[PDB]
């Protein structure tokens, strides 16, 4: 299967290039807190615990980097969107006052004293040159330009140390691969909420926020194995975080070739992210992801994928009942044209990389 590592040492490499660029990240990001910090509003603001500044949610593109900022609201009181079971209003005299609008907490408004504080203070940033990039449109980021090379997307999320939604009762099937008393812990982490945008296949603008457990992903991905010992050693260095990258490569490189038509415009790494979650869960033995079968792991992959697409079901890994494949959200059509896009590249034994 050299063709598979051949592309993988080189996505590798690259992400070494600028790892100074990082470095600016961090700075701005630090300088933006601290300032944000200042607000009444906005003072319990901070990063999340997962031991990182930044993520790449683009592997085609390292210079650009994804931020979440947290900001806890104690005693949270949650409305669900009329049976859409990911997306909430918030409800609950507190300086989070000012972002009601009537009963519930108003995305738009926070978000609007987000940016003005955000975009006054890269006016006055000295620490490199950062201007910020407007939206054409409708995103809920904030998104920066550093050094007209790097750029950052910042999110703004809402965190609840209470005990998870009851949509999520059935989800996070992990039991038979990492074990149920990892789940149990897992389910006593925070749970976040973010402003749906860009888009939420609706509106265009109710105030509903869409729950969020990327820190979950994040500390499955690093404590992924059967075995305590997965990747700790040169005897069990397995394929699993190999085959997710090929994966988010593969749909990034296609979303490329279709640039300017818009049939794939709806697919993101947050799909091929969750059917790799499931495929994990299907095949939780550590020796279903030996290194010498990247090329069976990885087909297996993209055959769930391809089983997905085809059947319009793609259920969300923490919350069961929501499916990111619905027709609601995309149109056959669309899945249909990524399914012959996908098998061509199949049957070829992938020309995009
Ligand atoms: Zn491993």
């Amino acid at each position: 299967a050299s063709k598979l590592r051949a592309v993988l040492e080189k996505l590798k490499l690259s992400r070494d290039d600028i790892s100074t660029a990082a470095g600016m990240v961090k700075g701005v990001v630090d300088h933006l807190l601290l300032r944000l910090k200042c607000d009444s509003a906005f003072r319990g603001v901070g990063l999340l615990n997962t031991g990182s500044y930044y993520e790449h949610v683009k592997i085609s593109a390292p210079n650009e980097f994804d931020v979440m900022f947290k900001l806890e609201v104690p005693r949270i009181q949650l409305e669900e969107y009329s049976n859409t079971r990911a997306y909430y209003f918030v409800k609950f005299e507190n300086p989070l006052s000012q972002f009601l609008e009537g009963e519930i907490l108003s995305a738009s408004k926070m978000l609007s004293k987000f940016r003005k504080i955000i975009k006054e203070e890269i006016n006055d940033i000295k620490d490199t040159d950062v201007i910020m990039k407007r939206k054409r449109g409708g995103s809920p980021a904030v998104t920066l330009l550093i050094s007209e090379k790097i750029s950052v997307d910042i999110t703004l999320a809402l965190e609840s140390k209470s005990s998870w939604p009851a949509s999520t009762q059935e989800g996070l099937r992990i039991q038979n691969w990492l074990s149920a008393k990892v789940r149990k812990q897992l389910r006593l982490k925070p749970f976040y909420l973010v402003p749906k945008h860009a888009k939420e296949g609706n509106g265009f603008q109710e105030e509903t926020w869409r729950l969020s457990f990327s820190h979950i992903e994040k500390e499955i991905l690093n404590n992924h194995g059967k075995s305590k010992t997965c990747c700790e050693n040169k005897e069990e260095k397995c394929c699993r975080k190999d085959c997710l990258k090929l994966m988010k490569y593969l749909l990034e490189q296609l979303k490329e070739r279709f640039k300017d038509k818009k049939h794939l415009d709806k697919f993101s790494s947050y799909h091929v992210k969750t059917a790799f979650f499931h495929v994990c869960t299907q095949n939780p033995q550590d020796s279903q992801w030996d290194r010498k079968d990247l090329g069976l792991c990885f087909d297996n992959c993209v055959t769930y994928f391809l089983q997905c697409l085809r059947t319009e079901k793609l259920e969300n890994y923490f919350i069961p009942e929501f499916n990111l494949f619905s027709s609601n959200l995309i149109d056959k059509r669309s899945k249909e044209f990524l399914t012959k896009q996908i098998e061509y590249e199949r049957n070829n034994e992938f020309p995009v990389f």
